[PDB]
């Protein structure tokens, strides 16, 4: 097609803008034209309220039409490497362009996804916030898949994905997670109905695990290099040995009656809303301690690195001597006989006896 | 009717309890019987999930059937002095029992009220939270009427009610309030669309005025003995001379660029969310000062009686020396160069630089 | 003393009002005089910012000096039956007037209480919010004692108090509660460090138990006529058989993986923040169901009496058909495939997918 | 220096790690060594709790030592182009390295900054959240300066900064802003004490203006291509003609009695907490309308593009027909005679009558 044909196709599309629907087709056409004229790789029509897209520039490699009202996508060029149409009303996707590297279709109404396993270059799949009941098998090229906030009852096999480093499958109805790929560096699967996590100890690169809001009673042996573990709101009474690489630990809303050990390099500990009666010594690396809403009548010595202390809703008669770099002290609702001396560093303070 | 007839009428009513509707007719019948047997003045069937009431004990003087699913009321005895059926699904009321002194029908679906002006003993009318578009003229005996949260566009004439001491007509669509009765001690008419308040200065007994959330640009001369004035969220830039009897003042969410004067006996001042750049000296009587969300770069000397200081969301570099009985200090979000010394009395503290 | 001596003593006291401390001694003197002149039983000097009280009218039976800055109390008349000086700075109390029936000294700085067991008429002791480390033994006349928010590590023996019907000892450091008196109708001891509750099954009149925020792992057999049980935030996985008299149940923040049974007349159930995976059928009497923040993928049929449904933060794909009298629906943060039909009765709605 | 000297200097520094202070000098040394060995341009020692840094690798171009407890910085290489030491305890900075392009020292305790005007390559200055009372004159190379949350009473001259495109000077005590540079694309100066904004109409590139929380009574003629205007919490009753480029408008907490006009391409309008009695027609481009807490008894037709409608705390009897792509409906606290039909698109709903 000649530019004129595109221009006219686009102007026609523009004229067809549903009156009053605030569709910014003029801007879109302008983007389309510029894209066509510049022979630009990417076309960005974000937040233009487009209820549809006209034919796309012929050699578009990247279609960014996020935040529109697209219920359908125009045919995608075989040159398309990146499709970012998150926040649209897409209920379906045509088979992916052979060169698709990035599939950004989060916040849509996708009921199902087209086959993905044959997408030799599909590295990122973001189908987060859709109505996916199932995910097609994933392409070996998959490095990242966000399929959170869907209605997935199962995830396709993942262990054989050589490059899958990040999985977001939170807010689904996963009862189990498939065995994880050795390459996995991160898995966010909170708010599912995971009875248990798959084996994790053999995941040397898994550094982030979010399995909060699940039905976990125990955690498997953790990834040896786990750095962030969020299992907030589960039924954990204990934690397996914690990788010393763990710097972020959220075991809030579990049923810990205490924390016997904390990783030596933990920066963040959120153990709020457990039944923590006592905290083991805190690692000097600890910067944020949230043990809010527990049954602590006493906090252990606060690490001098502690910047955020949230120990509100506990039975503290006293807050230990505050570290001099403490930025935040939320010890609200504690039978504090007196407020602790507040370091000048404290910027955020909340205390209530 | 004999007790047996009542018992049986009641047992029949009990048996007619919609299955599964959790109606506690058995308890109700038990109450009914006890009432009948004891010849008790009052029958209390609160929160029994009753979708209806059977015939009431013959000489019931007080019917308390609050929190049920009554869509209709059984015929009320001519001996009824008190009708408390708040929180029901009453869409209408039969003409009131001649001796009705208390009409408690708040939280119902009353579309209209039966004539009230001829209720020689109607002292309290609580039709709050209903679907009243209008209130019938009020009985001279009216001492209290709560008709708030209705769809009243007007209130009936009130100035001629010799004993009306309290009017709750907040949350209605009143554009104006009728002239108020000399007897009025309190008027709560916030959340209406009052363009102005009626003359108030000639209301020697009016001690409480709630005209918050209206369309007030100014307040009339206030009741000389006004004690509580809540005109929160209006378009006030100024206040008329404040009665020295004023102990409670809420002028929050108005457009005060400052407060030049405060009643000498003010206990509570909520001037939050105005554009207060400066506060006049605070009366030593002040116990609670809420000037949160203003444009104060400085607070005046805090009265030693001050117990609650909410000056958060201001431009305070410093919080003045805190009074020794200060219980609450919320100065969160102020460019505080430093937190003020916190009196040991402070139980509730919130500071954020 | 002659009135003049009192007047002058009072005027002298008035003149001694610390300048600027907002003490309303003039009003106090006015109250004092009126009390003296009227020979009134009660003297009410509430919220007058009084840092002290002058000699009290000679035959005062009731001293109400709540909300002042009293650090000391003037000698109390032997005729004093009621002492209400809550919200003051009292650190100590002289031995109680022999006729003291009501000891209202909540919100003070009482470090200790004078002997109470010999107060033949002491019926109500409110020493809530003080700095009591211990409570003196209680008088057999004690019907009500609120000693909550203190530093009590133990409560005096209570089982022998024939008329003790209400105990508020929440917010203390009670590890155990003494055996409860047969007369006990209510015990509020939340926010203590109760490892367990004392035997309760032999308390036929105990209808209210608040043992929230403690260290309860189990509850003893409950008072047979228990009506309200709040054991919010404890370590409960199970509940003993629930008295059918139970209408209020708060087992939120415990470790329930489910609720197998609910009292047949339960009006209120707060089981939020547990690990509830399933709810047993709800009693048709249920008006408020709060199972917010659980692991419910499904709610049981909602009782038609249900007025408040808080099932937010769960894994609900669907909210069951809403009862027609539902006033509140908070099902925010649930993977709801769709919002349920909202009954016209719903006044308070919050949904978030 | 030889690597060994650096290694040893670093190991010595490491050994000097204050015991128990959680300083991760080992990791730092590891980073230092790797940096030295790799001859890397950048050294990243973020969040290592370092109370000090040892001598830096000799040809470091970028020092990233954010989130540490640095109170002092080691001598910076003349090769340093980027200094990112935000979130430290730096009270002073030595004269900047001649090649400094990025000065990231936000969240420190800088009382003053070294001369900056002679930093020929200083493009980004981030001294946000410090204790700067004044900013040295800025270098002509300055493209971005964030000096927000300081104690600036004045900003240095800016109009002559040819490349200054972004100024963050919010949360200071600026009474006035210097004339703005033609190059300015964004100015965030909310929470100052700006009596007025400088002339803006001659700023063709100024697309973002945040002057919220100031003392603005009026806005100057706006930058012709202004896209985002946040003047939340000011004393605005009117707005100058709004650039049609305006897509983001926050005039919340001002004193608008209404909005007569809205930019045709406005996506976001936050006019909450004004005294808006009526809204002009909404541009079809409007995606978010927040007129919460106003005095609206009626909302205008909702643009079909509207995704977020926050009209809570108003006097709405009815919510206009909701657009089919509405994602959020917060109309809580409105005397709604009935809830509007909720489009299936609504994911976030809050209604309260
Ligand atoms: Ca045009
Ligand atoms: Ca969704
Ligand atoms: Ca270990
Ligand atoms: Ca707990
Ligand atoms: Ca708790
Ligand atoms: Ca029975
Ligand atoms: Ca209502
Ligand atoms: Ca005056
Ligand atoms: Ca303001
Ligand atoms: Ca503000
Ligand atoms: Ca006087
Ligand atoms: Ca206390
Ligand atoms: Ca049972
Ligand atoms: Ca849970
Ligand atoms: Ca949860
Ligand atoms: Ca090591
Ligand atoms: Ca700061
Ligand atoms: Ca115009
Ligand atoms: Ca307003
Ligand atoms: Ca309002």
């Amino acid at each position: 097609k000649s530019k004129t044909e595109y221009y006219n196709a686009w102007s026609e599309w523009e004229r067809n803008a549903p009156p009053g629907n605030g569709e910014q087709r003029e801007m879109a056409v302008s983007r389309l034209r510029d894209c066509l004229d510049r022979q630009a790789h990417e076309l960005e029509l974000n937040n233009l309220g487009l209820s549809s897209l006209p034919e796309l520039p012929p050699h578009l490699e990247s279609l960014v039409a996020s935040c529109n009202s697209l219920t359908e996508l125009p045919e995608l060029p075989q040159s398309l490497k990146s499709l970012l149409v998150d926040n649209n009303n897409l209920k379906a996707l045509s088979d992916l362009p052979p060169l698709l590297e990035y599939l950004g279709v989060s916040n849509n109404q996708l009921e199902k996804l087209p086959e993905l396993q044959n997408s030799s270059f599909l590295k990122i799949i973001d189908v987060d916030n859709n109505s996916l009941k199932k995910l097609p098998d994933l392409p070996p090229s998959l490095e990242f898949i966000a399929a959170g906030n869907n209605q997935l009852e199962e995830l396709p096999e993942l262990q054989n994905l050589p490059f899958l480093t990040a999985i977001y499958a939170d807010n689904n109805s996963l009862k189990k997670l498939p065995d994880l790929p050795l390459s996995l560096e991160s898995i966010v699967a909170g708010n599912n109905i995971l009875e248990e996590l798959p084996e994790l100890q053999n995941l040397p690169f898994l550094t982030t695990i979010y399995a909060d809001n699940n039905l976990l009673k125990t955690l498997p042996d953790l990834p040896p290099s786990l750095e962030a573990l969020n299992v907030r709101d589960n039924y954990l009474t204990d934690l397996p040995e914690l990788p010393q690489s763990l710097t972020f630990l959220d075991v809030s809303e579990n049923i810990f009656s205490g924390l016997s050990e904390l990783p030596p390099n933990l920066y963040y500990l959120n153990a709020s809303s457990n039944e923590i009666r006592s905290l083991c010594d805190l690692p000097p690396s600890l910067e944020e301690l949230n043990v809010s809403n527990n049954k602590l009548i006493e906090l252990p010595a606060l690490p001098p690195r502690l910047e955020r202390l949230i120990a509100s809703f506990n039975h503290l008669a006293e807050v230990p001597e505050l570290p001099q770099n403490l930025k935040q002290l939320h010890v609200e609702y504690n039978p504090l006989r007196e407020f602790p001396d507040i370091p000048e560093s404290v910027e955020d303070l909340r205390m209530n006896s």
